[PDB]
């Protein structure tokens, strides 16, 4: 499925995801497209910040659900 994840630009991140897949595995994803380390990425979705170890469907994340990706530096 696809989710997006918005960056502070307004800049839409679309990628192709499974429910079984981790934040880290987004974050990983994220990386891939942007360049950005996972390490300085920061996941949002209704109001919760999202742990590497937990899965898309552990946060009831659908498909064409929008993300938020917030930077930090390092
Ligand atoms: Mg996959």
């Amino acid at each position: 499925m696809q989710i997006f994840v918005k960056t502070l630009t307004g800049k839409t991140i679309t990628l192709e995801v499974e429910p079984s897949d981790t934040i880290e595995n987004v974050k990983a994803k994220i990386q891939d497209k942007e360049g950005i380390p996972p390490d300085q990425q920061r996941l949002i979705f209704a109001g919760k910040q999202l742990e590497d170890g937990r899965t898309l469907s552990d946060y009831n994340i659908q498909k064409e659900d929008t993300l938020h990706l917030v930077l930090r530096l390092r």
